[PDB]
């Protein structure tokens, strides 16, 4: 239900972030649903100290078409008349002229240290306007408060109340894009490169995309090398180039420092290289590329969900609540004072300059803390001398998904260097059956980081139509562990290898699931491995459609998308691309709704904004498939609209995996392996079989704000066979979003 | 028909570029379909120098899987010691103890002149060979000779003999990426942007970017600025910010200099702007970025003709051959001595050192000449005050293809600055009909040039329907000229118009069609705008839809594509996949030659190369659709492979527009703007009905090298009207390559 | 019954290569006097070569000497009122059961037990031969493939032969 009578500003400040758009669109519909009047405050703080034409009403149209465009179609001027009280009594004074009375604000922590201020004195100020008799005492009692909502709008991830500002993920594309890139020259050539990202004081942005690109070296104010590291580099540089390798990627923050605090420059990495190991270099200064192009799925809709509920903040605020940012705390958005989340990132750069790195490692946040501790782990590891007793296999299962390669990547050079004798095994259960089982090298697993698809193949094949086989080569090779990355054939393979561990003496031996797979239906984990690249590829296709259906003016588009009957890949995708519905199986829908979303499609026709996008699963209906859609919404849009349907298919398997599917590949390959060495000595070698307990047989998955490993047994009740998904998913909360961004 | 019994060596030297790749692999699939042995000769000339391990025979497989690749999977290092006759003689030795007795080389002026010389002397290093005794002399009179074909290998453009050397096309889409990043964040900030781009002595990089991107200022050494240029630079970027636009880009090649041939820096121009505009500026040094990602679809279909030509040119040439390069001259390939391109391209060089800039410009080419007079065209456009008689209207008419919105811009532009009063019509002849005119203005076109889709909008509908009506329109208001940039319902518009002169006294009216459609099929044109847009956005798909295919090892699938009746899309799209099959309408097809492409099909999958893909274009055939090749190859295949069908739809129509897309669309957008307005003073204001002659009605069109200008009634008889496309295409010829490159 | 020039079932095995030897048949008999065909479709004959298949391709390698369409007999083979077999075979196993029926319910006994655990107890009437057999449900397990629920030999296979012979191979 709508709830205001009341005035949203809302201003995009400091630097710009690609997601600024589908923020303020966010803030815009979401604060005229329910029932506000939205204004956008053009050109930053600058046009909230001029006023007049930069500060006009928004309309549901006044944001339509910006959510897959970068930058910010308002704008978002620095403003040093602000940071003065003669511009900041004049915000003020604008402000009350159209009686703007809530503000939201999408910047970094600069831009919300100054709304902080606004609220801080703005009795003060109303109280200056009318001393002067610019406006009237009723107004200042009316107007006698501001609500500040902050949305914290940067590239850097600079900000420690939160995992992800809007646009790091974005800014990250930009960089593997990049990456991607200069991989393919350096390697031709065999040469070392010098990457110099945005990382101001932050070094987020240089860190994960170094963990995401499998970087050399790296270079990160929050933890400066320590000294003669010169010698540690060129060692490092020479270690992985004479282990097979041909170019390396060094990757240095914009603002890195030495131990010492005195700046290091990429000029001087370079000239280190040329002049200790010989190797031919290039410097690429990669700028504000990083700060451009068209966000990623997952800025558009974090941009939205913080942007409902930046719109919320405010309206349900009060004159004795302090001000609000609006952040992740892992799957979820929360909600924390302005204040606390401000003083906590100015003592990060506070215990930076006082030379205590690691409390501004700490302090950082845990998100940032476990991608150091991973990238330091995989910077130590080696291949060992020592080698030790287990024998591990790594199979691929399911539909393959990017990230796939990344995980089998970590969990190979995590078990090599842990000692194990590492076995990958192609095709799945059938290339356990079949015997198409290999030991793998550091070598043989190089360059797989970036890859779509999957290297060892994959297979829907369950393990029980062939068990007496897979027992006699678990035998064979002498397997003591599996690592199985996959989809719902991959938990129910683990699942029907417990459930046969009374039946045969060889499946006890130790199991952990990666979930990997597009379509989000693995029990455990809340996100699963190619998820992100999945809702990625098809976001990309909507955009082309929706543009085509824009051009060829009275389109409406069907859809169809590759969920399962799971409706994750089709909602999240609707709300990337502001879908008019997206039909999903874990919904009731019939005719009834059906021509209600065509009376809405209708009459949207009469706006200036003539295109429909409708999203359909595969599966969330049993009769009404898009070829039905198709014949409704053509028939009763016939003299309004006409119609279309794509399939997209194996599109949405993806290329090359996003920046989020190589990191958490990456670490899903380690804290699987991590915990697969773990609980395989906590088991022992005398008068037993191995790991009989539930407590060994585990899928590993992000459940809040960090992993979880739950036994696969145990998800048997939070499992739905029959339709090959869990009972209960975070994101129905979603569909509501979605609903709304769509006008309902 | 086979024809060899001898061997070729290929390597790859010197600046690798993305497409050297799809070269190498059309040098050995022709090589080995041609019955001769390949060898890949790794790491440039320090591989030929060396030999050993870095001389490795070829087969249809060692050149598997790299179409879609950036840079070279043979590698290219740069080899002083073949600059020096005592590694020029290790060099034929290496190749004589192969039995190596041709050679191509894929890269630029000095490692072509490298091949150029290790012919003119090889008999003579061969001498030296059996002198010291490590040959034969029935080696020496067998290996007497080494023929040398040049395939151009840059991305510079650096090369004299040639419209695009290998790589061009990709570094530009690399440039364009990077520039539809930077608009986003200097849009929002109103800053100006100083681009330096890798055109090392050659501006075409520079020029086709700026052209592209709609830049303010550019800086080419073939055309360096005369004095005192900081004024009238001040000036360009002051009128275009006053004239309501908000960034500016400024394109600088590394190569820049002044009219005295000393440097200019990238620095040097921003410390310009900002200490005499006072300009918020930012200086991006684009790097090697330039250099990688994939290969666009021009250079994987450039790259195979050019490397199928190149193995004709070697197995056919004689030692009284010069030997040559394979090139562009236009719509086909040609091949000139290497002698004289290495001589006309130093030539270049020399008179740009000599001051003689207009030698240089003018011997770079006729291509770089009609670039650089378009630059210096909107270069020197305004809006005038003058004014004059003319009012002229502009259409989109079709489906909206990518590039319509950069051909609107610069007609827009062109007529304007020509003093015409433009109108411009929404809804193509249904607009005109619904009397959807309306004036535009300078402003009001601005940054239309990157956007895909139409800001008209486009319809189907032909003109007679409505005719009565459009007549109407035309004499209200004063219409005088007709631009309808469109597909084959803008050609049977213009059509139907002329067709329609002798019925109505208003249709003796001055048109001109420009050919926008995706399919190719508008007659008269060999190129329509957006058919490069629509080949990237197939190409793209079907690299996901192959690496989903090969990690779901044994798939074959079956692809629809948006041809029409017209095969074009379907086979340029099928060549830059490597796709097993095309079928097309311009082909009979029936189940013998579809059982013989599933038995192809089966035979492959004992290989490693586990993946199959057929495209279908959506009108190919009559009874045998998507669904029937489906049934078809699922069946014959069952036990061998599996198979899944995607329909690519309006995925196709593309995002934003290719590099050539946004040349070629400006292009025809001034050309023909400016033979609309020598037409409409061809024709005189006293005792007559206007431009009543069939030549006054035509379509615009790249033809062989250049434009051709051809009547709309005279292509009646070019035209099937029935299928809707030219009854002879020039890319018919291209099947025969698609067939080869697929193992037939 | 009607001479169809192929009938498509799926206890006989057919590909692309036995339908296009049967559109070239199909196509030879088209400059004859009797230019029409008839081929039947079973269903379930194949999972592939739906009837929309055999529209397609018959369509396709038929153009220039026949065109092609489809018919789906659905519902309408249930049939309206029955046949003097089905009628008199239908009344005669309502007697020949009951009259079992009625028998084996006598063979079991009123104390002591439940009546007719044996497998003896539980069969299926049917002409087998030149009379009725009774045979158990549970041994008719192994003459079954419940898959594709029917009987894995089957006596009038023979006829496809006959069908064959007067369809012109
Ligand atoms: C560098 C890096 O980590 N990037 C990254 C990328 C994508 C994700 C990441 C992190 O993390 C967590 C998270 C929360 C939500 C989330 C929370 C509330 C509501 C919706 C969503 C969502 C979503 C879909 C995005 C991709 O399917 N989505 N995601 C996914
Ligand atoms: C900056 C710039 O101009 N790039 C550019 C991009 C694309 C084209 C360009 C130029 O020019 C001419 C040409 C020749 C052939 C050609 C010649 C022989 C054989 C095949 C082809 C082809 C093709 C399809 C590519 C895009 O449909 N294709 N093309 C198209
Ligand atoms: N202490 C402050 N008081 C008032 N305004 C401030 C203060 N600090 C920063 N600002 C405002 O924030 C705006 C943008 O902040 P800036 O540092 O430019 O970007 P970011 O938002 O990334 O920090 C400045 O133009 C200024 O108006
Ligand atoms: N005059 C020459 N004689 C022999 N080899 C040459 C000559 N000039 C250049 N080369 C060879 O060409 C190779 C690559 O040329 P280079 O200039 O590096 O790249 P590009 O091919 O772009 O010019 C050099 O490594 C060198 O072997
Ligand atoms: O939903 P699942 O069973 O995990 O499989 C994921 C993949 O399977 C699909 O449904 C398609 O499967 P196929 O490749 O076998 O046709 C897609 O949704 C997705 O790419
Ligand atoms: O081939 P044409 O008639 O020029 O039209 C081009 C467009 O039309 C299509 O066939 C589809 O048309 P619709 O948008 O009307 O469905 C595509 O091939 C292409 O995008
Ligand atoms: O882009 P400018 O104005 O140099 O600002 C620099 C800083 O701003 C940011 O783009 C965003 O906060 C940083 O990444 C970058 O280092
Ligand atoms: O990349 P390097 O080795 O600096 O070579 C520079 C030159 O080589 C090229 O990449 C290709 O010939 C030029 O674009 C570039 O200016």
């Amino acid at each position: 239900a709508s709830g205001a009578g009341k005035a949203i500003g809302v201003l995009t400040s400091g630097g710009d972030a690609q997601g600024m758009n589908a923020a303020v669109r966010a803030v815009t519909r979401m604060g005229i649903y329910v029932g506000a009047k939205v204004f956008l405050i053009y050109e930053g703080y600058e046009g909230l100290v001029e006023g007049g034409e930069n500060i006009k009403q928004a309309n549901w149209l006044s944001v339509s078409n910006i959510i897959q465009l970068g930058g910010t179609i308002i704008g978002s001027a620095r403003c040093k008349a602000f940071t003065t009280r003669e511009g900041r009594r004049a915000a003020a004074y604008n402000l009350v002229q159209h009686g703007i009375t809530n503000l939201c604000v999408i910047g970094g922590d600069g831009s919300l240290t100054g709304a902080n201020i606004f609220r801080s004195e703005w009795g003060s100020l109303l109280e200056e306007l009318v001393a002067e008799g610019k406006i009237s005492e009723t107004t200042a009692r009316t107007y006698s408060h501001l609500n500040i909502a902050g949305l914290v709008g940067s590239i850097d991830n600079d900000f420690c109340g939160t995992d992800m500002t809007i646009g790091t993920d974005s800014a990250l594309h930009r960089i593997m894009e990049v990456i991607d890139a200069i991989t393919t020259t350096a390697q031709s050539h065999q040469r070392t490169f010098v990457l110099e990202v945005m990382g101001r004081h932050c070094g987020y942005l240089a860190l994960v995309s170094a963990l995401a690109s499998g970087a050399d070296w790296l270079f990160i104010p929050e933890a400066p090398p320590e000294d003669g590291w010169e010698n540690f580099m060129c060692e490092r540089l020479g270690e992985t180039r004479s282990r097979g390798s041909r170019l390396n990627i060094i990757i240095i923050a914009e603002g890195a420092i030495d131990r010492n605090g005195k700046p290091i420059s990429s000029s001087y990495v370079k000239d280190l290289v040329v002049q200790r190991l010989g190797f031919d270099t290039r410097v690429t200064v990669l700028g504000h590329v990083q700060r451009g192009g068209t966000p990623s799925a997952f800025d558009r809709i974090l941009s939205s969900k913080m942007g409902m509920e930046a719109v919320m903040a405010l309206l349900e605020a009060t004159p004795d609540t302090p001000a609000c940012v609006v952040t992740l705390s892992g799957n979820q958005s929360v909600r924390l004072p302005l204040m606390e989340c401000v003083q906590m990132t100015k003592e990060v750069q506070k215990a930076m300059d006082d030379k205590r790195f690691d409390e501004a490692t700490q302090l950082r946040g845990g998100s940032f803390e476990n991608n150091w501790n991973i990238y330091k782990l995989l910077a130590h590891q080696k291949p060992p001398k020592e080698k030790s007793n287990f024998s591990l296999a790594i199979l691929n299962v399911g539909a393959p998904a990017a990230g796939m390669n990344a995980a089998v990547r970590s969990a190979v050079r995590t078990g090599i260097s842990h000692g194990h004798t590492v076995y990958v095994v192609h095709d799945g259960f059938e290339g356990l059956a079949k015997g198409q089982v290999q030991e793998v090298g550091w070598h043989d697993v190089a360059g797989w980081l970036g890859r779509g698809g999957s290297m060892l193949g994959t297979k829907r094949t369950l393990p029980k139509g062939q068990l007496e086989s897979i027992v006699e080569n678990i035998r064979i090779y002498g397997i003591h562990a599996l690592l199985v990355v996959g989809g719902f054939e991959a938990y129910e393979g683990v699942l029907q290898l417990v459930e046969a561990r009374g039946r045969y003496e060889e499946l006890c031996i130790v199991m952990c699931v990666i979930p990997a797979t597009i379509s989000n239906n693995v029990p455990g984990t809340d996100f699963s491995l190619g998820s992100d690249t999945a809702v990625n590829a098809a976001m990309e296709s909507c955009d082309r459609i929706k543009q085509s259906a824009s051009g060829t003016k009275r389109r409406v588009f069907i859809v169809e998308t590759m969920g399962g009957y799971c409706g994750y890949l089709a909602t999240v995708t609707g709300i990337a691309v502001g879908a008019d519905a997206a039909y999903v199986f874990e919904d009731p829908f019939n005719i009834h709704d059906l021509k209600v979303n065509v009376e809405h499609m209708t009459e949207k026709m009469k706006t200036d904004i003539q295109r429909g996008l409708v999203l359909r699963n595969e599966k969330c209906h049993d009769y009404y498939t898009t070829e039905f859609l198709y014949n409704l919404y053509s028939s009763e849009g016939k003299g309004v609209f006409d119609c279309r349907t794509n399939v997209l298919g194996h599109l949405q398997q993806g290329g090359a995996p996003t920046p989020f599917d190589r990191n958490y590949g990456t670490k899903l390959g380690v804290k699987a392996m991590l915990w697969l060495s773990e609980k395989l000595r906590e088991v022992y070698r005398k008068g037993r079989v191995f790991a009989n307990a539930p407590d060994s047989a585990c899928v590993i998955g992000l459940k809040k704000k960090a992993v979880a490993f739950s036994p696969v047994t145990e998800l048997k009740k939070d499992t739905d066979f029959e339709h090959r998904m869990p009972r209960e998913q975070w994101w129905l909360s979603l569909r509501l979003m979605l609903k709304m961004l769509a006008q309902y």
